[PDB]
C-alpha cells in the first residue's frame, strides 16, 4: 500500500517505517524535524532496504497535506506527528493543543479534501484518565487526563470518532500505546531525546553512558510490590510490528478500531533499571526522590483484543528492550548526526 | 474599557454590543458574517447610542486577530464567534471542531501575541452532559456532550483553563449559557435564523408568523410535570446585561470564574407555547412528534453563584421573552435586510 507516515523520523515512526518497508510498502514520510534529525533518513532506507520519500513540512498546513496525498496517491495515513512532552505540556498548553488537536483536524480535513479514508492514530493509556480497573480495556469509558498533552490525544480520539460517524466509510484506529522502549536490533537506529529524556529508559541509558550521575526513582512508597511505580513496557519493534498488521487488516474495514498495544504485564522501576544494569554489565547509579507529580502508581495493558482481532501481541522480552537500548546507547552516545 | 467582541453582529453579541456601548465602553466588532448580516451594525449603534468599530474577518485568522488586538489597543476579549447547528454538528463535526476549537485556540493565541489577558468565554450547559442532578451547579464535574458542538465547547473550557494555569495573570470567565430567547424591546433587533430555526422560541414565532403550519413538540411522555420537554429559559437582554457586568468585574482578577447564566428555574415547551399564544393573540398551532435524538427531559440552571459573586440576576419574564419575540418577528418578518 501506499502510506504517508507522519512524525515518521522520529522514535516510534522510524522503526515503523523500517517494518513498512520490508513489507514492501511504498512510504512516504512528512516530517518537520523539530524533534528528528535527516541523519536518520538513510538508516530507514538501510534498515528497511527500500527507499522512503521524504517531505519536510507540517501536519497544520492543509494546503500541503492535502496535495502530498493527492500528488502520491496515497491508500492510507499513519499519524505519529505531534508534541509528547508531558511536563511541557503543563508549562506550554497551546502549543500541545496546537500541533496536536489542530494539527491532526488540519490532516484528516486534507485526508477528506483528497478522498483518503484509512487513518491510524498515535494514541496512549493516558486517554483511560485515573483508571483503579487494571489491566486497562478497551471496553473502559475513558477518563480525565491530567495534563494538556493527555487531553490533546483524548480530544483527537473524539474528533475521529465524530468523523467516522459522519464519514461511515472511513477506517479509524485508535492505537493506545502503553511505555514505547528498546531500539532496533541493529543498535544503530534507536530513541534520541534532546536535552534531559523524560522517560525512564533513555534517563537510565545516559546514566549508564556516563553522561548523568543517578537516576532519580520517583517515588518507593507506592502500594506496588517494590514501592515503585508499575508500568507496562513494549519494544519499539513490536509496536511497529503492530502498526504494519493493523494497516494492512484495517485497511478499507469501515469503523473505530481501538487497539491497547502493551505487553499486557507490568514492570516496576526497579525491574527495569535492573534488567539494564545486567544489560550494560554495571550497576546503574540510582537514588530514591519524590512522587512525579501526575504519576500513577501502577497500570498496564489489556492486549488481549489485538490478539484476537489481528493476531498481533508483543515477542520482544524486558532483557531485550534493555540490551536494545544499551546496543543503541553505546554504539551512538552522539545520535544521530547534525 | 476596550474590548473587541467576537461574533458580536450574532444573536447574543448584537445585543450585548448595545449594552456595552450604553455603559460607555469601546467596542470593536468582530465577525465573519457566515450567520449574520452588516444591516445589524447600524442597529447596534442607534440603540447602543454610540459607534462600534466593524471588521469582517475569522476567528481562525490569528494574523489579523494579533494585528487587531493591538491595533485597538483591548483590554478584554468577548469570544461569541462560531458555529452552534447541534444536527448539523453531527452531520459536519469537522466544521465544528475547526471553528470552535481551532477558533478559540488562535483567538487566545493572538492575545497572547497581544499581550491581552482579560476574556469572557460563551459556553453551554450541556458542557454538564447527561447529569441527573437538577439544577447543575458550577462544582458538578463536568460531563460529555453528546454532539461535536457540545464536545467542542467543553474542549474549549479545557483548553482555556490549561492556559489560564500557565500564564496565572489571565483572568478567564466561563459563562454556560441555558436557553436564550427574547429581543431587544425596541422591536428592532433580534434572532435571525436564516433557513429552519433549530431552537424553539423562533420555531414557535415563524408558526405564529404564518410561514409554518405547526410546531413539532419532540415527544410527549418525558417524566415532567406535562411530559414535555423543561429547559430554563433566559432573556437575551438579561444575558447581555450578564456579560457587561462579568466584564466589567472580572477584568484583571486572575482566575478561571465559572458561572452559570440563566433563570434558575424550568419551563416546559407547552408553557413557552402558552406564553406565546398569549403574546401573539392567537392560538399557536402545534402537534406532538418523537423525541429528538439526544433531548435531555429536564434541566434547568442553578444561579446562585452569579448572584452570590457578581450580583447579577435575571430581570425579565418568561411572558417578556415570548412578547419582545414577537414584536420583532411581527415587526421585522424578513429580519435584516440583504
Ligand atoms: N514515546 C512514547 O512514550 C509515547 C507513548 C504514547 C504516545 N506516543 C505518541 O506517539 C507518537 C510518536 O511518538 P515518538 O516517541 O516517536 O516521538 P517523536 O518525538 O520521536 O516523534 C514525533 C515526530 O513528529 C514530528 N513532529 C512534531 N510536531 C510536528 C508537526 N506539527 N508537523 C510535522 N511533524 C511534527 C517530530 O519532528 C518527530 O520526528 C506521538 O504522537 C506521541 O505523542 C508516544
Ligand atoms: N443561542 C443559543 O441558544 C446558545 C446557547 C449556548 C451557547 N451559545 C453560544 O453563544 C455564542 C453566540 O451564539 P448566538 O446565538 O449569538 O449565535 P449567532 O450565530 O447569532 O452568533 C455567532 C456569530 O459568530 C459569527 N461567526 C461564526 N463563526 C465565525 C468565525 N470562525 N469567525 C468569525 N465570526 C464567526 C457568525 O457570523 C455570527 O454572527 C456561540 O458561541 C454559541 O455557540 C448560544
Ligand atoms: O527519571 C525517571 C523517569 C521515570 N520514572 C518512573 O518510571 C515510570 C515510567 O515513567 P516514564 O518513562 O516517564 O513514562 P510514563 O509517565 O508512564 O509515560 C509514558 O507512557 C504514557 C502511556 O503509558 C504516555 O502517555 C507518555 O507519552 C509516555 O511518556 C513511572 O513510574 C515514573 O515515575 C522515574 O522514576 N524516573
Ligand atoms: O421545534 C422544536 C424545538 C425545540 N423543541 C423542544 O424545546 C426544548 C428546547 O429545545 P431547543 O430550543 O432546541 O434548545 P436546546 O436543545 O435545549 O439547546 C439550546 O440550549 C443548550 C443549553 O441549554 C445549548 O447547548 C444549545 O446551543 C441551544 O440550541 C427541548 O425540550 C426541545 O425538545 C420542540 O419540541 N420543538
Ligand atoms: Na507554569
Ligand atoms: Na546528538
Ligand atoms: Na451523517
Ligand atoms: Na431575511
Amino acid at each position: 500500500m501506499r502510506v504517508l507516515v507522519t512524525g515518521g523520523s522520529g522514535y516510534i515512526g522510524s522503526h515503523t517505517c523500517v517494518q513498512l518497508l520490508q513489507n514492501g510498502h511504498d512510504v512516504i514520510i512528512l516530517d518537520n524535524l523539530c524533534n528528528s534529525k535527516r541523519s536518520v533518513l538513510p538508516v530507514i532506507e538501510r534498515l528497511g532496504g527500500k527507499h522512503p520519500t521524504f517531505v519536510e513540512g507540517d501536519i497544520r498546513n492543509e494546503a500541503l497535506m492535502t496535495e502530498i496525498l493527492h500528488d502520491h496517491a496515497i491508500d492510507t495515513v499513519i499519524h505519529f506527528a505531534g508534541l509528547k512532552a508531558v511536563g511541557e505540556s503543563v508549562q506550554k498548553p497551546l502549543e500541545y493543543y496546537d500541533n496536536n488537536v489542530n494539527g491532526t483536524l488540519r490532516l484528516i480535513s486534507a485526508m477528506r479534501a483528497a478522498n483518503v479514508k484509512n487513518f491510524i492514530f498515535s494514541s496512549s493509556a493516558t486517554v483511560y484518565g485515573d483508571n483503579p480497573k487494571i489491566p486497562y480495556v478497551e471496553s473502559f469509558p475513558t477518563g480525565t487526563p491530567q495534563s494538556p498533552y493527555g487531553k490533546s490525544k483524548l480530544m483527537v480520539e473524539q474528533i475521529l470518532t465524530d468523523l467516522q460517524k459522519a464519514q461511515p466509510d472511513w477506517s479509524i484506529a485508535l492505537l493506545r500505546y502503553f511505555n514505547p522502549v528498546g531500539a532496533h536490533p541493529s543498535g544503530d537506529m534507536g530513541e534520541d531525546p534532546q536535552g534531559i529524556p523524560n522517560n525512564l529508559m533513555p534517563y537510565i541509558a545516559q546514566v549508564a553512558v556516563g553522561r548523568r550521575d543517578s537516576l532519580a526513582i520517583f517515588g518507593n512508597d507506592y502500594p506496588t510490590e517494590d514501592g515503585t511505580g508499575v508500568r507496562d513496557y513494549i519494544h519499539v519493534m513490536d509496536l511497529a510490528d503492530g502498526h504494519v498488521v493493523a494497516m494492512e487488516k484495517l485497511a478499507n474495514k469501515p469503523g473505530v478500531h481501538i487497539y491497547n498495544l502493551g505487553a499486557g504485564v507490568g514492570n516496576s522501576v526497579l525491574d527495569v533499571v535492573n534488567a539494564f544494569s545486567k544489560a550494560c554489565g554495571k550497576p546503574v547509579n540510582y537514588h530514591f526522590a519524590p512522587r512525579r507529580e501526575g504519576d500513577l502508581p501502577a497500570y498496564w495493558a489489556d492486549a488481549s483484543k489485538a490478539d484476537r482481532e489481528l493476531n498481533w501481541r508483543v515477542t520482544r522480552t524486558l532483557d531485550e528492550m534493555a540490551q536494545d537500548t544499551w546496543h543503541w546507547q553505546s554504539r551512538h552516545p552522539q545520535g544521530y548526526p547534525d
